[PDB]
């Protein structure tokens, strides 16, 4: 289906699993 | 809500903040 | 329009040129 949106933090995320990661956990 | 289409130009983005941030940003 | 979900497979996505791209590509 669609994506819904991602923590709205102050943070970047990149898509995952069917999830919204972190892109710090790759960085 | 579901998430909008990113910028079509070439380059690579991450969802941050409720919006589309250039992935490079973060590099 | 909205997105659609990304591969569900234990990698990382970013979103460029309407499409789910590697994040690993990027690394």
């Amino acid at each position: 289906g669609y994506i819904p949106e991602a923590p709205r933090d102050g943070q970047a995320y990149v898509r995952k699993d069917g999830e919204w990661v972190l892109l710090s956990t790759f960085l």
